[PDB]
């Protein structure tokens, strides 16, 4: 079933246009997704939620408290999830940062109706 | 000290008569506790908390926030503990859902003590 | 660089005088720091937080809710960091119990400026 | 004519992506469909009713009261039908519980504006 | 746990002392429970319900509308369950007919208390 | 992503149909594009900015005060960037003159609300 987002014009295709870091020639591979899937099993975070935007949304919210203190792999994973989230939401980034930006702002939009 | 628990009418005797799932044929076994002991150690949690209702009430509180995100193994563990809790409280549960019902009833009760 | 580890009146010179138990004849060692660094890495935490008081403060903040149900290793990990915190802050402690006393006294400072 | 529904975007394609329970890797199978047909014949329910959401709806109305005391295979049959029902309405669940919540919403709400 | 079936005054001690008919010399035998166990599996009814008076109470309600046009095997099952209910409730019924009288008296307690 | 510019109905299709000059005998060749891209790496301009109209717009405004004293390769490149902008915006010119007009208009459209 995972192969349905793996299409050209889909999420994996877009993923490989998204840089790990904004000025690089290199984009995230499929293997970071696999790796991330496994790591989330290691954190007891269920991988199917990865095809579900709100489940990811909450995961990012659950994770934010741990990013300040967590490992570089956790930050790489957070950024991987953050990009996958914007990718599943069909919002367009050339790189990692823009997603972070979109998130915090989505969270600011959440803050505005958090009152 | 394990030999204190193997008496007829004890916690293990009740344990082996409790259904894993509401409609489940099979019953809880000791290996679920052993597996759970190992898991809590993997989570840097005291496995000895599985022997008391104060301990179990606290573990269930610790694990509950991770259930939405969790794996079957974790849910099966949580459920195993809800049953252990009910057994330590001498509540004669016959399955997992009923044990779980009891836990959330106890939460409604603690709410009554904290209005 | 190496001269720093044979420094007189330095942090390691103080560390080896601190007792494991209040009256005891056994003192803190370098291998406890090595173990704690490896464990934090195992727990998906940035080990770079051990070098300063503020990184350690974040770790102790992180560990405090987990103490209630924590393993003996997790409590040992907390206790080790608390003694190091005291060394970093230049608090003169002779044993583990005194380090815990000093830590609880430092935590009452934010209470003092609550009005 | 069952094959008309095993095409991509159809019943089987979605069926194989729906979890048997909210938490696990085991997803629904075609052999379960061939079974569901046999089980409805066991209850004198015409399997051709599974091709219409209204057939299924009235059946679920028929069928739900027997689940409190009946088999785990019967609960599976109800849930299997609830998913086939959802396939026709194209309610997008990832799992069975979400279907059950959607079913008891479908068997409720209209209740308030039907009374 | 075997010692429960040969307990003086236990449920099976009572079972074997309850007459199959009021004028008759025949008493309920364990094999009626066994025979009933195949029948409950055949009717897709959970066998664990006959270990408890509430599960039995609910089954007797479920069977109640269906008895007027039923089979001898089914009536023999209903009557077997009515005796098991009475035994589980610790009602010292001496025959099948008394177990039925007790079921209809118990059904009237909540009628007496209807308003 | 240079290969995205290779779409039929896309940028290369249009480039090969766009005269290099208002009445130019030669039309765009992919080698000028490689070279152009490279040249922008020479000028500290990220090539990913040439895969978007926003990138090209920002580049032209920056470059613009320096256009009067720049090189013929840079002016050919400037008019190419102007065209890259126009093809990304799906604006149809057959030569570069119209693009100039559109750009001054974009500069004038941009300045029209600047009050
Ligand atoms: C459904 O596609 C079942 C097969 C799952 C394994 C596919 C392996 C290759 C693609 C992995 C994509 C992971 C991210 C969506
Ligand atoms: C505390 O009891 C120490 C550890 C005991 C190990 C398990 C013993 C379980 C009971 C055995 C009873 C054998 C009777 C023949
Ligand atoms: C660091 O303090 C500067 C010197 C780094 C080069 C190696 C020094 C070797 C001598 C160290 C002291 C004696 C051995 C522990
Ligand atoms: C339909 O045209 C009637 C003739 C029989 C068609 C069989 C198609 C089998 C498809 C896979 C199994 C479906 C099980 C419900
Ligand atoms: C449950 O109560 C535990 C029962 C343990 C065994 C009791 C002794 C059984 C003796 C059987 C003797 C042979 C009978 C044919
Ligand atoms: C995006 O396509 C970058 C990765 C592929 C590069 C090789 C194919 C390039 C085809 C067009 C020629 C280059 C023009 C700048």
């Amino acid at each position: 079933g995972a192969r349905a987002s793996v299409l050209s014009g889909g999420e994996l295709d877009k993923w490989e246009k998204i840089r790990l870091r904004p000025g690089g020639k290199k984009q995230y591979k499929l293997k970071h997704i696999v790796w991330a899937s496994r790591e989330l099993e290691r954190f007891a975070v269920n991988p199917g939620l990865l095809e579900t935007s709100e489940g990811c949304r909450q995961i990012l919210g659950q994770l934010q408290p741990s990013l300040q203190t967590g490992s570089e792999e956790l930050r790489s994973l957070y950024n991987t999830i953050a990009v996958l989230y914007c990718v599943h939401q069909r919002i367009d980034v050339k790189d990692t940062k823009e997603a972070l930006d979109k998130i915090e702002e989505e969270q600011n939009k959440s803050k505005k109706k958090a009152q």
